[PDB]
Formats: C-alpha cells, sequence, structure tokens
C-alpha cells in the first residue's frame, strides 16, 4: 500500500493528507535557534511531506524558513507539502480567527495552509500572553463559543487562506457541536490528539471514521515526557516489551513499530525530532508490515490511560477530557 513515495489518505474535503509528518513542538528556552528551521529541511530531503506546527511553539517562522527553501530550490512544489497550523485558545473569539491565521500567513511567508485546526477546545483571555493567569496563578478563561469560532473558521476556507478545517484535543461532545451545527458549510476532517499503542483511542477513532474524519495522533511516540505536562512514573512506550520485541522480530526500533501500528490502521502520525538520525528513523516505516496478530497485540497494550491529561484545565468548562470519548 504506502510508500515512501506515495503515503498520502484522502480527507472528507477532497484533500488528501500524507500519512506521516514531522512535529515540531520543541522546549522554547532549551532549543537552539534554527534547530527546527534544519530539522525541517532534513526532513524534507528524507521524504517527509507534511509538517506539523503551530504559532504558539514559537517556531512557526523557522518552519516557513525550511519550507520556502525546500521550494526555491525545486526539492517540492507548494502543492507537494502539507502545513498543519492551529488557533491557540487565546484566539477564539470569532472577530480575531481570520487576523490570527493571516499572523501565520505572515510568519511563513506563505499563501496558504493546508490544515488549520482549533488547538484545544478551550477559550483562554485574548492577549499577549498564551498562558494567561492572575497574580495569584489563576487561570484567565475565556467563554467559549465553539460554533462561532468554526464559523470563523469556514470563512477563512472559503477566502482560500487555507485548503482543510479540523479541530484538535475534541471530544465526541464537541465534535457534535460542529457536526450538528444548524448552517454547518465545511465539516471537520481531521482531529488532532493523543494517540499510540498506551492509548489507541479506540472509540473516538470510531466515532470519527464515522463522520469520515480521519485521526492525527500526536504524541505518537508517547511525549519528551516533560515533568510540566506528562506523569513521569507512567512507564515509558518506548520501553514497551512487545513493542521492544516486535522491534527486534522486524529488526526496527520500538518507535518504529509504534508508528507502522498507527499508519497501518490508518492515523496519521506526526513524531517530532530534532536529532538527524531519529527523523530518519522514524520515515522507515514502509519496507515492513505489521501481521493482523501483531496488530491485535498492540492494540491490546492500550491502557485507556493518557499522557497528556492538561490537568491544570480540568474545571474549563470545555475540558475535553472529563468525558469517556
Ligand atoms: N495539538 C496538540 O495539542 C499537540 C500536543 C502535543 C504535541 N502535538 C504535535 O505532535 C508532535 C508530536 O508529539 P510530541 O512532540 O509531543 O511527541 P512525540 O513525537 O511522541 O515524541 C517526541 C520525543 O521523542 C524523541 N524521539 C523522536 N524520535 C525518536 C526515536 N526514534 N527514538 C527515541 N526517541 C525519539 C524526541 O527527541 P529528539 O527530538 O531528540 O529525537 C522527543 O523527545 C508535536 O511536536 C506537535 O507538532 C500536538
Ligand atoms: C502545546 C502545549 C504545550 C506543550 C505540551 C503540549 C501537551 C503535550 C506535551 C508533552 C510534553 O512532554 C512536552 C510538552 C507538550 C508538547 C501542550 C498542549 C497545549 C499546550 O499549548
Amino acid at each position: 500500500d504506502l510508500s515512501a513515495a506515495s503515503h498520502r489518505i484522502p480527507l472528507s474535503d477532497g484533500n488528501s493528507i500524507p500519512i506521516i509528518g514531522l512535529g515540531t513542538y520543541s522546549e522554547p528556552k532549551s532549543t537552539p535557534k534554527g534547530a527546527c528551521a534544519t530539522s525541517v529541511k532534513v526532513a524534507i530531503d528524507t521524504g517527509y511531506r507534511h509538517i506539523d506546527g503551530a504559532y504558539i511553539y514559537q517556531n512557526e517562522h523557522e518552519v516557513g524558513e525550511a519550507i520556502r527553501e525546500k521550494i526555491a530550490e525545486g526539492k517540492v512544489r507548494r502543492e507537494d507539502i502539507f502545513y498543519c497550523g492551529k488557533l491557540w485558545a487565546t484566539n477564539h473569539v470569532p472577530e480575531m480567527v481570520r487576523p490570527t491565521l493571516e499572523r501565520t500567513l505572515r510568519v511563513l511567508q506563505l499563501d496558504y495552509v493546508d490544515l488549520y485546526i482549533i488547538e484545544v477546545p478551550m477559550a483562554f483571555k485574548p492577549g499577549d500572553e498564551i498562558y494567561p493567569r492572575d497574580e495569584n496563578g489563576k487561570w484567565l478563561y475565556h467563554k467559549s463559543n465553539l460554533c462561532a469560532t468554526w464559523e470563523a473558521m469556514e470563512a477563512c476556507k472559503d477566502a482560500g487562506l487555507v485548503k482543510s478545517l479540523g479541530v484538535s484535543n475534541f471530544n465526541r461532545r464537541q465534535l457534535e457541536l460542529i457536526l450538528n451545527k444548524p448552517g454547518l458549510k465545511h465539516k471537520p476532517v481531521s482531529n488532532q490528539v493523543e494517540c499510540h499503542p498506551y492509548f489507541t483511542q479506540p472509540k473516538l477513532l470510531k466515532f470519527c471514521q464515522q463522520h469520515d474524519i480521519v485521526i492525527t495522533a500526536y504524541s505518537p511516540l508517547g511525549t519528551s515526557r516533560n515533568p510540566i505536562w506528562v506523569n513521569v512514573s507512567s512507564p515509558p512506550l518506548l520501553k514497551d516489551a512487545l513493542l521492544n520485541s516486535l522491534g527486534k522480530r522486524y529488526n526496527k526500533t520500538a518507535a518504529q513499530i509504534v508508528l507502522r501500528f498507527n499508519i497501518q490502521r490508518g492515523v496519521v502520525v506526526i513524531p517530532k525530532s530534532f536529532n538527524l538520525e531519529r527523523i530518519k528513523e522514524n520515515f522507515q516505516i514502509f519496507d515492513f508490515s505489521l501481521t493482523e496478530e501483531e496488530m491485535k497485540d498492540i492494540e491490546a497494550l492500550n491502557k485507556n490511560v493518557r499522557f497528556v491529561e492538561l490537568l491544570m484545565w480540568r474545571d474549563h468548562p470545555e475540558y475535553p477530557f472529563h468525558d469517556e470519548y
């Protein structure tokens, strides 16, 4: 099926998405300047045709630098590259949506993005702070209105500034709010959520499939395990015994088995690496396949326990992870 040369899958709006992309979140204070640009360049040279980014990762200008350089030298055409950008919580006021996308286009120095998604379902205080809180450390929230935010997203598509619209960290209820919208013009085509053999999202995946929504697996290797966002008492995904033993069987690493697992089930994966060797390793997933028995055994690792619980926002009206899916 999938090959290095050819591994795009269809989206419900007629576009397509490369089933592996390069994730680009990196700790801003702990990351050298230019590491993102270089990594994007190396990934494109390796064969990646999808890059996942966000203004709030603080490096979208490096993403643009790299994509633009590779287009200028003729490695790829604009049409061959799929960039996904994200609308952060402080920018959900409908009047703010298109100017926020427009800023990302200017930062990238590109005419459109391939996919633009609502980054989380919660709205925070519009400001010059990504994570607004009072001196008391209390979180500065904003009342959400996902339907009105979505309408503003639709207008960006109508204007030609984005090919496909989608969402992230949305549960079934939140998806239905959009999908049941009176006057819905553009259905979401993607939901970007945590997904990997310890959290396989079986119900949310089946629900998305019911609506022709493709899941994009963020943290598909189990995260960088920063103690701020992940419980580092949870066992590291890449130390799993089955994943390592299947790696031995195929002379592949646990990482490669995890990535192959999700793509083989039609789940897009966006592993992040800023390491040239691991960027290449993570793309070498088209020269083997897992047997159905293997696939079953890996899905069986599903703990229905997430690494990314976002516990600091659990009180927000739109907190997505109280519901079972
Ligand atoms: N929409 C959202 O809410 C959301 C939230 C979180 C993440 N995401 C997106 O999804 C991307 C992926 O997730 P993530 O960055 O959290 O995590 P991840 O991709 O699951 O894991 C990345 C961690 O794994 C290391 N790594 C990469 N390849 C490896 C390999 N072959 N073997 C061993 N270690 C490897 C990386 O270090 P090196 O760089 O040194 O290789 C990094 O520390 C993000 O960068 C972002 O684009 C979206
Ligand atoms: C992107 C983000 C900050 C970075 C977080 C991400 C959740 C997952 C996470 C796992 C880590 O180990 C590193 C930090 C990251 C990558 C958060 C979700 C919303 C917040 O803005």
